């Protein structure tokens, strides 16, 4: 680590605290990461940089020095957090958000082919450039290593499944397109209970019709209150008719019914994609 001058602190992850540095030989600007504390670990980790591609952020090197673990990644200069801030008064256009969801799908179905899960998908690990990409960054570190936010978290994962499975990422990711396109979170839970009492008012309380299993779900209760589901036009208005058919897909309760990364990239919604620049204040 005397190979690394740290600038600045850019993220306190659930892993660790998150530094800009510079690597005193090559000169290359990093994202280091110190792990907060086994040999599992550094081979799932290990397995972590060869998965590479365009939407992933780089995982460099993993150093293991000290009894201390710290991940070398990639350094981009701003997350979707931040750029929804800046661009809440006038709202990200339509075909920035288009082009950052195909590309958020395109590495989904990249990692969800090597059977790789986010888990904790959010605006925060999602990093953006000046030429127009976005990248997911942290992408198999929750199964490596085994106030939190709960606003993106799955139903099965609320309800006790232990064995959930790529389909938690789809609809992780259909919570972030719904807030870019109204600029608001969509369920903005602030408990485990209040999380899914917020996604049942609004998809209604999820039964054996529209989600075979769930009330022998572990932590499903009877006791639940029933609501009534709200219609998507009301949930993401401006939103068109592709948009939010390709929206109700992603956030089906059964996550057997759930669109897949790749199904959703053939979605009539992509059918006028492009690739526009992003303005950024860095
Ligand atoms: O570049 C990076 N690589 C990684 C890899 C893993 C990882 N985990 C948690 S963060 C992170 C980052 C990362 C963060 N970058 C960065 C740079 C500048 C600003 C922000 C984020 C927030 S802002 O937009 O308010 C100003």
């Amino acid at each position: 680590m005397e190979n690394f001058q740290k600038v600045e602190k850019i993220g306190e992850g659930t892993y660790g605290v998150v530094y800009k540095a510079r690597n005193k030989l090559t000169g290359e600007v990093v994202a280091l990461k110190k792990i907060r504390l086994p040999s599992t670990a550094i081979r799932e980790i290990s397995l972590l940089k060869e998965l590479n591609h365009p939407n992933i952020v780089k995982l460099l090197d993993v150093i293991h020095t000290e009894n201390k673990l710290y991940l070398v990644f990639e350094f981009l200069h701003q997350d979707l957090k931040k750029f929804m801030d800046a661009s809440a008064l006038t709202g990200i256009p339509l075909p920035l958000i288009k082009s950052y969801l195909f590309q958020l799908l395109q590495g989904l179905a990249f990692c969800h082919s090597h059977r790789v899960l986010h888990r904790d998908l959010k605006p925060q690990n999602l990093l953006i450039n000046t030429e127009g990409a976005i990248k997911l960054a942290d992408f198999g570190l929750a199964r490596a290593f085994g106030v939190v936010t709960l606003w993106y978290r799955a139903p099965e994962i609320l309800l006790g499944c232990k064995y959930y499975s790529t389909a938690v990422d789809i609809w992780s990711l259909g919570c972030i397109f719904a807030e870019m396109v109204t600029r608001r979170a969509l369920f903005p839970g602030d408990s485990e209970i209040d999380q899914l009492f917020r996604i049942f008012r609004t998809l209604g309380t999820p039964d054996e019709v529209v989600w075979p299993g769930v009330t022998s779900m572990p932590d499903y209760k009877p006791s639940f209150p029933k609501w009534a589901r709200q219609d998507f036009s009301k949930v993401v208005p401006p939103l068109d008719e592709d948009g939010r058919s390709l929206l109700s897909q992603m956030l089906h309760y059964d996550p057997n019914k759930r669109i897949s990364a790749k199904a959703a990239l053939a979605h009539p919604f992509f059918q006028d994609v492009t690739k526009p620049v992003p303005h950024l204040r860095l």
